């Protein structure tokens, strides 16, 4: 019965027009694929930019026209800019939150990867949520491990982080958190002890993005899909587009009685303006 | 009355003499730490190096010479050589490896520290249980946080980890896992799903070393005591030696009625 959010992750800093054709490089191919996927259902964009050559970018002119296209076609749409970066890359992560967007990606730790390590610094985390807060900006968690819960909690519990916490445990990633559902549950009891009006989002990476998506429905959860996750639609077919994703999970969303939430029922869930 | 296993962690990479005089730097100093230790009841030794300035190392011709009297004055004790080191170093964080200890530590995944990041890449986590197979050591997964369980679970069914896990799970450490009683009882239960045979260690940094102890004791673990975790006997008082910080948790075994393990005992529950 309690609206559910579909959130979409277009782009992503590996997927490439090799790997699919749909995956949004071009500005414009950016801001079409997320008003198809919001016509879809989505109503939170995971937002990450690329350079002409496909190569992965945190330029903030690149971030300013594509933000200004999604404002535009896909009107109360939730924008959610990505922090994620390189190892050894420092502020130049965050160089676009002057931008003014809704929400921000913020990793609470680090973790393996399935070729590097996924580093964040403490004293990297630290100035993010600090430079998230002086922009207004509400930042998503993204956990990656068990202690990255803890972390966002202590942040909250310091003033790091302003307002309910929206966290958002993923599993799937080589070397990381792999899918398991008794660690799931154990995350979302774990959150609930420590911040009993925090929301959550489920995500799963590859053959795990439907699983992902139908285990936050039956817990209470929010969901992630899009081509940053998974460019297949089934172990056969390529996905056309990330619209044809979100349709996968809107069409989960009847099949456990949650309605898909509007752009105005999403922001209410999240305490956004 | 099941026997409890005392590992001792006599001197790890922060700890300095300004801290606590009791750390012991020199060859001669950590033989004689350990084997007071050893006396006390510890059947493990957590062993890192340092240079004669106390700054710390990896250095193979060190870890030789401490090994060599460990075994003279500690006859049975398991030997376990850490593998830890800064961010950027690779293949030398295992260059003692071929020395070839009972044991030796093993991060199965990164995770931030208090003032840095835990660096563990996965191809440098591929190579250290590698080259420890090759030497027919038993790894001690150094579990930091709730995925590195999972990676040991998956290693060991692949064949990258030989025998029945051995897991220490830390707790405490400023900005990894703090310490929680729920989490521990998840650790052990997602270790008892993944890995049935396998045995565990708990470990406490500072004030948590005797807290991490008896939990350990209460949940049919194994204990971990020593400097390179903790150097106050008390909140007033430093302590004195490696070996009256194993007497606390030899202490702590005889009020949960565990007897503290022989030698001979700890080398049959680690499978060596
Ligand atoms: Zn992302
Ligand atoms: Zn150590």
């Amino acid at each position: 019965n309690k609206p559910c959010i579909i959130s979409v992750a277009i782009t992503g800093s590996l997927p490439r027009k090799k790997d699919n054709p749909a995956v949004p490089i071009t500005v414009s191919e950016q801001v079409e694929s997320t008003q198809a996927a919001f016509e879809a259902g989505a109503t939170l964009v995971h937002l990450h930019v690329r350079n002409d050559d496909e190569t992965p970018t945190s330029n903030p002119d690149r971030f300013a026209l594509v933000l200004e296209g999604i404002r535009k076609h896909a009107p109360g749409m939730i924008t959610q800019v990505s922090t994620g970066g390189r190892s050894g890359a420092g502020n130049e992560r965050g160089a676009m939150l002057s931008l003014r967007p809704d929400m921000a990606s913020l990793a609470t730790g680090s973790v393996n990867f399935p070729t590097r390590v996924y580093d964040n610094p403490p004293e990297l985390v630290d100035w993010l949520a600090a430079e998230m807060k002086t922009y207004g900006i509400k930042p998503e968690v993204e956990a990656f491990d068990l202690s990255m819960i803890f972390q966002a909690a202590a942040m909250q519990a310091a003033g790091a982080i302003v307002g309910p916490l929206h966290i958002q445990f993923v599993m799937g990633i080589k070397n990381a958190m792999p899918v398991d559902r008794e660690v799931l549950e154990f995350y979302v009891q774990t959150l609930k002890r420590l911040s009993p009006d925090a929301t959550w989002t489920g995500a799963g990476i590859g053959r795990h993005q439907l699983t992902m998506a139908r285990w936050s429905l039956e817990l209470g959860g929010h969901c992630r899909t899009g081509l940053e996750d998974n460019v297949r639609l089934d172990k056969n077919t390529l996905a056309p587009s990330n619209a044809a994703l979100v349709r996968q999970v809107a069409e989960l969303c009847e099949e456990y009685g949650r309605p898909v939430a509007t752009a105005a029922q999403a922001r209410e869930i999240m305490s956004l303006g």
